[PDB]
């Protein structure tokens, strides 16, 4: 009779957008992982200290409120608000080291102390009994006052460091501390990787008047100690410098950038484990790019963006006579067929494994494509912290933007090289069968090739594994 | 005989650029409206008050100038320079100042006031002579001077707010109203959205003895009275906070953010509306984007960018024996022809509409597209108030580059689905023509077909509306 | 017999990228030119004065060191660190002073003096015996100090002005220079493009005792004056406007913007010449791009990028019975053949020159994208010494990524143009060559032609110039 090979016709599932057009497939799936309900977090350690600690207490080394200079430090972490009364000074931040601060009290590094040097450059360290329970701080008083000096050393990390002030209240105290007249503004500069000053002055002068008043009380109330601080941030070879006055004070510490836990705001849900976790939940295992709207994550995360979209799965409908589809029902995708059912239909594995490694190979090679873009956009040698400190108060990330519209412009290469390679298949497949046919077939042209001889379903099945064979086909004729 | 269809042969009008090629088309049009030579505002109300007022005016709600105090806020709006003369103090202002008063005397929104809370947190305000036709500041002078204080408030809407000092020239004045020595310096800070700050002292010191030389004098010149002003900017959610002494000032108006007018440079002529307007010239109405250099606009308008592309009109011209197209004159794109003019030719509207159709749906999803970028790129909830701002002095903005870019590789891709979308539908008529007109017949394979029997002119017209029989034309074999 | 025409058969050089697919082509090259090891400096002279002179004696106009104020300023200069010591005062430079003073003292521009302006505004400058080595700078040093003026002047270039003070170490110094008391803060501001300001005070006072500290000492230790000095920037058509008071210093010379000389780190060698020069090497003549990470450069330098591309050169290898290849040897690409080698092969240049036309064609159209794209990506105004300035010490320019990503995307799109227009070329031809034939030719439809009679190498071979008749070839019938 005559024979036609096509692809297996299977129910519409969706629309995929082809560079140019678009393609009805059989199915398709999501590039991007979806965040989960809760926060999956089997055999990890959860840090919660916001009942008693604060987030300076944590910088300045309280009693009981150690989490920078642990030794197992855990993924998660929480604490409590950021105006917390601590037991010792009272205390006031600069908007910088504010938004500094937030971050650097909960890094996962290790951070290298200085102290030490101080101590053997300029002497000991001031003393005062409003700071007993305190342990993490070096007061620059001389003998001679003011004597002002600048302080040189070779940093060794990338981080940030606190300097301001240590200032009573009454006018007695701070001309004893300082030695400096009443009616002086004088300044504490930092020049590391950038460059950040503070000023100082009586308590009657602006601007450390405003000091007092907006400055936060300790439990105590009866220390009249301020200590006000700001932040300057240092590179790993180059050296920084600190100008320092009698009175003026430094946490001997460079909190050393890297990855920073994260603070849980959803449900804690143990006996169930992740690889990506967020403050809002975990992510699925195994996900190439993660539905997130910044780069704060722990653990084995791959890069984030803000919108899914869709990939192909199966492969594009060209059917509704003969239209390129096979009625019957076979195990795969691509079948040779007789208008029969049941019995004079067969499938070839050949076809439907190329087309599936072709389908993996070119999302293989998209996430590769995405993965060198994510880098070059941000920089291989790349820190959390960082990344996070510098954008300070601001939400939008627009990097992310321009990595979701890179990722929007990948996935359509990406279906428009599937369905070419499907294209490419399919001819390969039809031009090796009509050779194998021979010369003496004739051709419809649409698939379909029609013999001078009847072909049985034997005649079917035979040429589906390329056994057949012309010989005991030539008798009878017919068209 | 025999019959051919194809598309009608009209003159060439032009090229667009395809992804793979360059198409030769029938016609184009250009995505993008052009700017008028004058401005159409017919129906609109206009302010000019150039010859009286200034731009300091408007804000302290001198006498006779009150744009921001106003109900119905035109539009339109011309006041003079920025260095005209009030008539009541004399003033400075900081370059940030000077940059947000630019854009806040002319916001179209409603301004909030707080002066209330003022007078009943810190009792009556300041009072003086020379400031009598001025009527919109506060001026904090306590009992007990200096008496620093800090005001906080939480905000109603996001805009600016105008703070600083008022002082006199000579030094009893400044000692009588500051409270603080000759040889002492001090600060007015602002923290609400940023950190801003102002420094003051002495009249025969510095920075103050350069606020006298480079401050405006006022209409009247028996005034010895300085306004010292600086910007800060506020967030409708949070708290902002001001750090008062005695004799600092501060404006009690926040500006809130929405559209400002703008200051028409070209010829301004009635009897004609139209409904986006610029600067330079109105734009025609309903436009998918505008070419302009700027986001500042007034009315409904869409997406900004700065050079038209072509987008396609008619269909790309395959012809140069047949080559594809039709000699003879239709009325519509496609038809079908036996080689006769005049009635031997017969046009099919079902093609060309769907042609049209086509066109104009790629044309919606890519405005759609667009749009959706815009959105994406600039914020959902943007302001121009705020991006105009920002920018400062700069006048070229990088993201509308972006945007353009983007819409001049969209343009390409719509030009190449509207051209494969023509392409599929003369293949589905073509394959439908083969399909109706019968096996017996031979196929060309370039469109054409050659019937065993003759074909007049009334057998092409019976195969355009599909009523074709092959029963009527049995008759007579010929090759 | 038969007749077939197709490509010519070479080994495949390699694989390039088409939108949808790999291609496989027989030659390829790399969009970019490369760097080379050392620099070729052939006709153009060196200057290097790094023994005896520093980056401020240049600005200061010491004896013997005088880069800014030559006639034929050579495009490559060497000379001594930051912090070397000057024949005259202690200087000290703030951060923006450095990052400004190591591009401003090599710019090959012309630079703009104004100080006789400023001698016929406020008199001689002020005279001191320790700078006699020293000859560009203007110190204001009125009768009646303090008496602070402001300075106006409307710019003739866009450049950089080093301002400050220069005071000494000793008390009695300071209090004769200035007149002020030594517990007094006193500031210069400098307004131009932007906002810039500096502060002094005592010299047992903060912030000058650190600016004691810090200074670089001179090379005489009999010297009390320290100079310190700041950046700021003027527009060409603007006013700039400086504060100064009793004791302030301003160097009278716009340091106008443009190209700045390189400072060579690789071997130099002379005995041969180039037209772009980088910090590290030379480029070869005649580049489309540069594979630079910077855009400082010296000479006609086309647009820099990050990584080399691979273009097409060739033509895609469409084959492995006859597949499109001809298996004779010929010189060009496209021929005609009857399957004998030797004398019944024949070429066609029409096909070879149409293609290598069309493969530079598109190549240039891709140039002219991309340097398109370069100047609206930077700005048709724009100037190395200011692109370099604003970076500051960052070492990584985004826009050079987004231009790398821009060309990288271009090259797909040129091999993809290429490769249809090849496609077209030989579909014409066949064309072509099939309507020549005529009808009584049967049609393989893979390329090949069928005769009804006998074609020999004389056959072929008049085919190859369309010089073939069919009149002298009906003898004989064959299939
Ligand atoms: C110390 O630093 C911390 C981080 O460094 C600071 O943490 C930030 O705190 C903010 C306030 O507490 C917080 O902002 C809130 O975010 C919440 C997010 O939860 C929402 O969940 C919804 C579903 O239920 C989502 O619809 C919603 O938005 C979506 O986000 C998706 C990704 O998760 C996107 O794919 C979607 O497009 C969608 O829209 C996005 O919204 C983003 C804004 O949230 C926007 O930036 C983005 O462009 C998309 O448009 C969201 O996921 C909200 O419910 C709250 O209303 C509020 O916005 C920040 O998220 C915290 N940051 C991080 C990294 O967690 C901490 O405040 C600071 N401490 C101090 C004292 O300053
Ligand atoms: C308070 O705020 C106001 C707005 O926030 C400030 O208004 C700005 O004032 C500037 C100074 O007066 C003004 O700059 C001038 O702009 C004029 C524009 O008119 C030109 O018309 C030409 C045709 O006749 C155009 O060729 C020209 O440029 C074109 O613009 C097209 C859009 O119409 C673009 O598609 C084209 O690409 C083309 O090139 C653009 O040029 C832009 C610069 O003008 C550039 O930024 C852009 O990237 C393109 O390259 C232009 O349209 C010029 O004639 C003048 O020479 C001068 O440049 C600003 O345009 C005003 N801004 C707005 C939004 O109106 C106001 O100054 C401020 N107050 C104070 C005291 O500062
Ligand atoms: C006054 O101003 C000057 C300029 O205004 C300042 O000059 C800069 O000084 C820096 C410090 O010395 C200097 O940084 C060094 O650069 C060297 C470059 O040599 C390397 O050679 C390698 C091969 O042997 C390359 O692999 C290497 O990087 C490559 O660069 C290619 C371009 O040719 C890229 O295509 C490649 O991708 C590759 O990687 C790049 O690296 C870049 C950083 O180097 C990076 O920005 C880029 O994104 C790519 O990742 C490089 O070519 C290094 O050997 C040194 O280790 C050090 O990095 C700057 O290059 C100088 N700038 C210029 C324009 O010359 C001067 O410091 C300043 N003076 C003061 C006192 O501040
Ligand atoms: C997701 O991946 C995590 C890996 O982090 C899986 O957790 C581990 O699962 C293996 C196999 O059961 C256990 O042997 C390990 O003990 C688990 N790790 C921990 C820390 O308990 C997790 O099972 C995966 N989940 C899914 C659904 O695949
Ligand atoms: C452009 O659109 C504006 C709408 O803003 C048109 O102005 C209105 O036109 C309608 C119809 O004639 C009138 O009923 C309104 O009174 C008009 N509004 C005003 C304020 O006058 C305008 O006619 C349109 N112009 C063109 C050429 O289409
Ligand atoms: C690269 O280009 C430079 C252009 O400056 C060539 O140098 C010139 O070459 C011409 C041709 O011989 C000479 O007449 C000039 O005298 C050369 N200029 C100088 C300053 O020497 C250089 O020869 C080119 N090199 C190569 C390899 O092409
Ligand atoms: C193909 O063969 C069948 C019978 O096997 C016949 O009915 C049909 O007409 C043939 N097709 C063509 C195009 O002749
Ligand atoms: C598409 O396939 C998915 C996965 O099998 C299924 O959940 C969904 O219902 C399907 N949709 C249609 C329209 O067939
Ligand atoms: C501290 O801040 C929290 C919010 O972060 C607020 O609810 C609380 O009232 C504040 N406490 C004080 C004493 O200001
Ligand atoms: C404060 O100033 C007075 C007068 O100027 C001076 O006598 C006194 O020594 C100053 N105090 C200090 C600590 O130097
Ligand atoms: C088509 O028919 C016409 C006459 O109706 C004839 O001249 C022509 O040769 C035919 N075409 C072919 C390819 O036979
Ligand atoms: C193309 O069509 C437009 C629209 O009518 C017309 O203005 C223009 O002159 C045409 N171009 C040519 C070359 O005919
Ligand atoms: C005020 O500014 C204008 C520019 O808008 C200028 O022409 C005028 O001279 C200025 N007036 C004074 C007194 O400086
Ligand atoms: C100014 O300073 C002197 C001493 O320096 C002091 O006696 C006087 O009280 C100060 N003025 C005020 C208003 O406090
Ligand atoms: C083409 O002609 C050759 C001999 O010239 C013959 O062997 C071959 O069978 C012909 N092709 C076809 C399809 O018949
Ligand atoms: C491709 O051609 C280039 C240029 O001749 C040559 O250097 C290279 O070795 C070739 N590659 C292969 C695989 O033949
Ligand atoms: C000057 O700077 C160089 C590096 O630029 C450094 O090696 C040298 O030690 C410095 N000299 C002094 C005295 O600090
Ligand atoms: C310094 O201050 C004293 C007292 O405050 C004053 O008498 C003297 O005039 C001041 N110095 C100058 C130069 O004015």
């Amino acid at each position: 009779n005559q024979i036609c090979i096509g692809k297996a016709i299977k129910p519409i599932n969706g629309t995929v957008e082809t560079v140019s057009r678009m393609a009805k497939v059989t199915g398709m799936k999501k590039v991007g992982g979806e965040r989960m309900q809760k926060i999956c977090a089997k055999g990890e350690q959860i840090h919660d200290s916001s009942s008693a600690c604060g987030i300076v207490s944590h910088h300045l080394k309280q009693e009981g409120c150690d989490f920078p200079f642990l030794l197992n430090k855990p993924k998660f972490a929480t604490t409590g608000p950021m105006n917390t009364s601590t037991t010792g000074f009272n205390f006031y931040l600069t908007e910088k080291a504010k938004s500094w601060m937030n971050i650097t009290w909960r890094v996962l590094g290790e951070n290298k102390d200085f102290g030490d040097n101080l101590v053997e450059k300029y002497g000991e360290s001031g003393a005062t009994s409003e700071g007993a329970t305190l342990k993490n701080y070096y007061w620059y008083v001389p003998t001679a006052k003011p004597g002002p000096v600048v302080y040189e050393k070779l940093a060794e990390c990338t981080g940030t460091i606190y300097y301001g002030a240590l200032l009573s209240d009454a006018e007695a105290g701070y001309i004893a501390v300082t030695g400096r007249n009443v009616t002086e503004r004088w300044d504490v500069r930092f020049t590391g990787s950038s460059e950040s000053s503070i000023s100082f002055s009586g308590p009657k002068q602006s601007p450390m008047e405003e000091y007092i008043i907006k400055s936060v009380r300790s439990s105590v109330d009866t220390v009249r100690n301020i200590i006000i601080l700001d932040s300057g941030r240092v590179k790993k070879g180059e050296t920084f410098s600190i100008s320092l006055s009698s009175g003026a004070v430094v946490i001997p510490t460079i909190f050393c950038d890297g990855d920073f836990a994260v603070t849980p705001q959803v449900q804690i849900d143990k006996d169930c484990a992740s690889d990506c976790h967020s403050a809002y939940g975990s992510f699925p295992n195994g996900s190439s790019f993660i539905i997130h709207h910044s780069v704060h994550t722990v653990g084995s995360c791959p890069p984030s963006i803000l919108r899914n979209f869709d990939v192909i799965d199966g492969y594009e409908a060209t059917w509704e006579f003969f239209t390129g589809g096979i009625q019957g029902a076979i195990d795969g995708w691509y079948g040779v067929t007789n208008h029969d059912t049941g019995k004079g239909t067969a499938a070839d594995q050949t076809s439907t494994q190329k087309a599936v490694e072709a389908i993996t190979n070119k999302l293989n090679e998209a996430i590769e494509n995405g993965n060198q873009r994510y880098n070059q956009l941000y920089g291989l040698a790349r820190t959390q912290a960082e990344l996070l400190g510098n954008l300070g108060k601001e939400v939008n990330d627009l990097r992310l933007e321009t990595f979701t519209e890179f990722i929007r412009l990948e996935t359509i290469l990406v279906n428009t090289r599937i369905i070419e390679e499907h294209q490419a298949i399919g001819s390969k497949k039809k031009e090796e069968v009509k050779r194998l046919l021979g010369p003496n077939a004739l051709d419809l042209g649409n698939g379909c090739f029609n013999l001078t001889h009847t072909c049985d379903s034997n005649c079917v099945n035979s040429i589906s594994r390329g056994t057949y064979t012309r010989e005991n086909y030539i008798h009878n004729v017919t068209l």
